[PDB]
């Protein structure tokens, strides 16, 4: 058990300390080499094949550069050793609860399948920690490198979920409070997570990353503010941090909202769906689960990954034709079709309960227009798309502070206005795509009528393409002209 | 004279095509290898060592790309062989008239030196055009490969500058306007120059370019709109070219306008007004000329290069011991002080004729603090710095045409609010930077009054800083806190 | 069906015509997203984690430059749309052959589960693509885009095989010979499959590529050599070639032939053959197939991937455990363990039928050493691997033609002493690794004085590290 | 001062002590500015515009990197904050004495002027730090930061350019031996200066680097070998510097020994050698020096860059005509015409010395073919290269040594049949290029006859195109085949 160094074609060679390879090399751990970072997104950019494993070494990496770099420049922090190998850990560990095709399984299919739950990834990878710690004897590990425990296995949790239940925290005291701002940052959302994901689904994806993390490494510092120690920046990198905020939606807009990306997670959900009765997963005890049920039992969660879409896709059983059809589609490249995209204007903000009303909405829309064929509810998918800046409606950069080259451990508020007047008036809003599932042109036709008169009804934004997917329903709305 | 080849870090491997080759082994071209792309950008960036001359040729490689592309999908357009050779020259040359630290000589030294002129670099690059032409006879070379001179050389620089001044352009008619945006657009700005541009000084800087022109001229064609073929893009390419501007946004900020790199121009703008009178530039015929006059005969600005620096550095002559002596604390690293930034708020904005009545303003303020020394006028520098989108207070994406998948001949326009409500609210404003010439601790204090009392009396933003350099003039101020 | 652009990481914007689209569109092709480029190397390389899917797509774009170019530059040649078509798909579907874990199929399972056959990635390609074309009803959309299926699918196979056995092809006559040199370059081996590897697996490996394709391109031009047309270099390049060769073996020193990628592939293929009796594919009418019998039914083939590893490692059957085993301690990394390395002397070379004696070999030497445990065949593994320029003892530099600037349609051939007294005296060369299956200290002190007994008997190099 | 940041596009972010921006803030250090690292290979890559400055920094930033390494693996080699900051000056200095247009200067302009002084860039290095260290009061400020300046002016020279005159260094003793191999190492080569070039000239050429340094000091360490501490690497690492030195060479292969940039090299020189006469540099005391004498005095020296080839370029002084027009005719890319390479067979070295008499022995070849227009031994030029792997004949992996990981303090050596069969067996070689200075195309055949006549006569390697340029030479010699 000395240090391994590894090769990673984003960061380069980095270390691991033994007790972090200890922890990686177990089969909680390694389950994450079968699970796509970005899920159907492989579908449409071919070079996102990489998994969660390598971004986990990535942000357990940077999560001990920054832990790092703040403690040589600020021996007054008293950051230990102990303190580095913690958040180095949590940072490893943040992604153990991903499911298949990552956010396609927590976001879309697991709602559907357990509506009744309440189910987060945050929540699976404590869960999946604490499995992977007692599963593979690393509690006196930890303890031979100078952990306790009982204090760090909670210090840990609580880097990845946050409180588990006045300094709400047990796992550390507030003196060491910037040390929750390193892997999930929840005041405001600069973290190491998202600096490995910019660097590296850049890298993979074909789109070129314009956010500097070790530039904003250089220029961090721990600052009083209101009482409580946080990571500050310098008050001139403000706009760099805004830009950090533009790349993120940037990704999502040109990457992980792929309208191709997210059809394809759709079916593959609606397969995962359709399988659900039907394919087991042996947990704890020799007790079986389902896709659905796997994230009730560690044991079962270990053995559910990217494999399930090919065990659908190569059964042979009758029950599992309609979900393998779906996957045959897939190959085939016979996809439900875009029809079009569209806002809701002010501060409407359409709700996940709400979500099913939606394509019965759309069927019901009264177009004048000749339409030979007509459509139904179960024709269309209406997929809602939140994006924002991390804070729903609030803008991030107000939860931030800075610090002055004349008064380096003195924390400032900077606001909006003393930016940029080129900056966004709102950090939030929603994107709302309409398909159809019948893919003939008199159809497609058909649905881009029923789905611009539905815009015009709700008072939703104009399709871009409006004027030349409905040019006899775009007149009518004089909003639109 | 066949086709060569040329290996460019940016562009790789690119074909020169042996008219390219005459015009380029020229001193009138050659004399870019001489200067800076971004001047004093330089001395704050160390990487930023490139030249106009690379540029040129990837602008003029970049030219023939798009209007190569253009004519491969749309042979009805019927570009000509002829075409392709004359956009690849205007793209070759319109860098040809830049001067001494490119910005800095058009930006701030001629609008001094010489303000009664009205000088470009645009009209700089005309004049050098055609005396690179007629003094290494390219005209009969031209012909030699089925270019008309008269039509060629007048498209060449109707390109270059616009119409030479109902369709505006001699040098090619209406069935062809399309031409005209690609080497210098100024309908919206979308042209290759920017292109080049963004990924060699990024290449340069060390800061990485989010925007991607091979995608950008994948998707372009050419539609007719209000009655003329100009380039559209893919309407879902909108979201791309909003970030295009972004992403010039961001690198004048970093970079171009970096506050250092700002003082270290005007210092060495300074030197060259001290020198104009004693430096002698040989012109045609034995003439002499100055700095400041040598834009008025093409043969003396062909010797007029960033070369002018090191001959006032390297001087002996007791004339010039006022320009040296500043060029040497440059090269000390004795730079007068950055002092503060603000900005006016709303749409007001400060005209490049009141600039010079700006120095006395900030020393006219009286803050209410005691202050030990007092300054005057000549001790202030206030730097106006307009940020845009290239069109003043306009969107540039209100002059771009799209074309949707269903109807690729049918242009159309697209709103901001259609696309996303995260987009800037405006597209122009002004930073205002001061600095102080006495750069002692006493008088950087006193400067620091005036500046923040000035800001405060004329209602612009708080400094970013302002509470730590001037706690006790901020508290004045409610809407600061 | 309009062109299709794809964003490739190494390539950018990609145009792929809608033939293309129509052939990778299909269970055949898609098929190659679920095999890994580099196999076991993702082991060792956590960037490595790219399959043959976008390799593939990779090779057709640059199989489409290439063509394009010299048809740019030389009309002359007369390279028809057609033409330009065949070889784009050639450069597609010249991976479908690739088995689970890619050179772990061909390279170390087939050859123990089937000694009796001789199994081929390339013939495997053939195979699949023949598989494809008729699974998908592919060749009335070929003619609908101007191709002659007969002609062009023979064209299509030749160029990713060879002949199918004078000029030997039937899909192309002689005046087209250039357009065999491209995909798969049975002469001297300079082809765009290998640049679009370079790019791509330094990409997701992190190491970083030394040679430039697009300059190779750039001075690429077809010349008359010995009655017939060649794709011939730049003269000048000569260097950059040599240097090409030096690129992929630095590639295989650095990643394919890491010790401990090779001694993961090892492992999962030890996996594959206890498991070999248990995992059932189903094939052409119903028909059962295992994983070694898979390669007699393209249906059930199309289904083999790298699934088959996590078919084993999740598998609950008493009858898969000790392949779920195997696996299991790769996991845990808990690794047959390395013993050590030996190279032959001078041009000495063990050849492919002898590698099936070697652990029995090591097993049977007599170490004249105080020996506590005594070793098994089966417990050892000795790994040869040939190190080389593509030809065997050949510089495949020879086998270059070249043409100057002073005379660009006449081929030149250029000695290796004319170039560079600096290059290799030699261009192949052997490694001889072996390792234990048992991985106590006392097994493998053992393990270590047979295999130094062995390497003396067979006079071999003198062990590393005594 | 505090520590401050400066972005470098090939390292990013670095770090610079106070005491290093202190030297660097100098005249005799901002030179380095106006010097190209490759000289006349920016008139062949158009991206090799990158000076001597930026690649200075990068030195003194990898020696940092290198010595910070060894002292945290290796606490027991007691390297202290005043040796790494020692380490860091001598690497951010040692690139002090270059010329203009770098290694033409040393390399052909000096010799050909003083043939009588023996100079060297690394001599020039040590002058011009005493000169920079005396000119800009840097004694106290060293002994501010710890710095004994006697012992480590001593020091930092010695690092520069070896021994100043048995343990035979002065400025450290034998327990710091290792200190000596980071910037400058003379045992085997391996040192951050190539690291630094390496990574540098890539990215400017546009050509892709393979050596990985990272790697190299993750994997290095100091162990005792015959009685002194050496920096070793790890076993494994032994095929990869091999590689380093092979990517060396294919860097002078591809770039640095460019026909062409050679020639330009060389047509530089010969206008400087026609200026030297007549161009004056004032130095210490008003004396006046000329462009070969300059190296006699730091103060003229400081003034001595690239801005020598404008001022010749630009000059109307008649007795600056013959320079003058030289210079005219490289940017009409009017250049001497290449003609062909070639090398000896066989061990021994052609001498230095022998050079003169080459040019004649090619006129005074007796090819047996027609020719009208003869040639004189003043129309060609015989350039002599000499490539290799830095210790002329020797393999420098020989005088590397290497360690295993279960015995990391015993050093061994790794020969090359230990390695690969597929090696180098020769490490040194010359290139022989000809070049005539009459380009006509008679001119040029004839040259091509007398060139291979020559190879044939002398016994060296057949020209690559000899069969194309003189097939009428090449079948009288059996070894050509
Ligand atoms: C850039 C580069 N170049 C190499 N030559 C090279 N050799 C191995 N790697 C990569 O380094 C990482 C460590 O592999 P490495 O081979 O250095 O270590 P090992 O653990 O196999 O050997 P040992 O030190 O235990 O004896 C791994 O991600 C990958 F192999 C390399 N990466
Ligand atoms: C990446 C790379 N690799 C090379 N081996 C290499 N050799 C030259 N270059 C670069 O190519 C460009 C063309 O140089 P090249 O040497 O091909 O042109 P030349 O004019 O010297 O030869 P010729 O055709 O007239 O006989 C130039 O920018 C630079 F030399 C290279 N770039
Ligand atoms: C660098 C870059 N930037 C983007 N904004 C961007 N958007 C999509 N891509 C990528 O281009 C490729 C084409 O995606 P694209 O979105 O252009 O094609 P589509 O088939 O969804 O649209 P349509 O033309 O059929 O309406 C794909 O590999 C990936 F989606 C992008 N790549
Ligand atoms: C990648 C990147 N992004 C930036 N936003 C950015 N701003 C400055 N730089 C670059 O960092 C380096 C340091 O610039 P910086 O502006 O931090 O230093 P300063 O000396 O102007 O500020 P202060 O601390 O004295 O107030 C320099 O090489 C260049 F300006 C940037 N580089
Ligand atoms: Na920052
Ligand atoms: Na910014
Ligand atoms: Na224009
Ligand atoms: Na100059
Ligand atoms: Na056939
Ligand atoms: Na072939
Ligand atoms: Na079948
Ligand atoms: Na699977
Ligand atoms: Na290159
Ligand atoms: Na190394
Ligand atoms: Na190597």
């Amino acid at each position: 058990d000395t240090m391994k160094v590894i090769n990673d074609p984003i960061h380069g060679h980095i270390e691991l300390h033994p007790l972090l390879v200890r922890i990686i090399d177990t089969p909680q751990f390694q389950r994450l080499r079968y699970i796509k970072q970005l899920g159907g997104g492989y579908y449409v950019f071919p070079g996102a094949s990489h998994n969660r494993f390598e971004h986990s070494l990535g942000v357990g990496y940077l999560a001990g550069c920054l832990v790092h770099a703040l403690g040589e420049k600020q021996p007054e922090l008293q950051i230990s050793e102990r303190d580095v190998l913690c958040v180095q850990i949590a940072g490893l560990c943040r992604n153990l609860g991903h499911g298949p095709f990552s956010h396609m399984f927590d976001g879309r299919f697991i709602p559907l399948a357990r509506p009744e739950v309440k189910w987060t990834h945050e929540q699976g990878s404590v869960m999946m920690f604490e499995h992977l710690i007692n599963s593979n004897g690393i509690k006196p590990v930890m303890e031979q490198y100078g952990l306790i425990p009982e204090e760090d296995i909670c210090f840990i949790k609580e880097q990845i979920v946050g409180p588990l239940e006045l300094w709400p925290y047990k796992g550390r005291p507030e003196n060491k409070s910037f040390l929750y701002e390193i892997v999930s940052n929840k005041r405001n959302g600069i973290d190491v997570d998202k600096w490995d994901y910019f660097a590296r689904d850049c890298h993979h994806l074909g789109i070129q990353n314009n956010f500097d993390y070790k530039r904003f490494i250089k220029f961090a510092r721990v600052c009083e503010v209101d009482n409580e120690l946080r990571i500050c920046a310098r008050d001139k990198e403000v706009g760099n941090l805004y830009d950090m905020f533009h790349t993120r939606n940037s990704l999502h807009r040109r990457a992980y909202q792929h309208k191709v990306g997210n059809i394809i997670d759709t079916m593959i959900t609606d397969a995962f769906l359709k399988a659900d009765d039907y394919i087991e997963i042996t947990g704890a005890g020799g007790k079986k689960y389902r896709i659905s049920t796997a994230i009730d039992d560690m044991e079962a969660y270990t053995k559910l990954t990217d494999n399930i879409f090919l065990e659908i896709l190569y059964s042979t059983d009758p029950k599992l034709k309609d979900a393998r059809e779906i996957l045959k589609q897939i190959e085939y490249r016979n996809l439900f079709k875009y029809v079009g995209e569209t806002q809701p204007t002010g501060q409407i903000k359409i709700k996940r309960e709400d979500y099913e009303s939606l394509p019965k909405e759309v069927a019901s829309a009264k177009p004048k227009v000749l339409l030979d064929v007509k459509l139904k509810a179960e024709d269309f998918i209406v997929d809602v798309i939140n994006m924002d800046y991390g804070m729903q409606e609030k803008n991030p950069i107000d939860h931030v502070s800075f610090y002055c080259k004349t008064a380096p451990n003195r924390a400032i508020r900077i606001t909006k206005n003393q930016v940029s007047q080129l900056l966004p008036e709102k950090f939030a809003e929603q994107l709302i795509r309409v398909y159809c599932k019948k893919v003939d042109r008199k159809s497609l036709y058909a649905a881009r009528q029923y789905f611009v008169q539905w815009c015009a009804d709700r008072n939703f934004t104009k399709p871009q393409d409006g004027d030349v997917i409905a040019p006899l329903i775009t007149p009518q709305k004089k909003e639109w002209n």
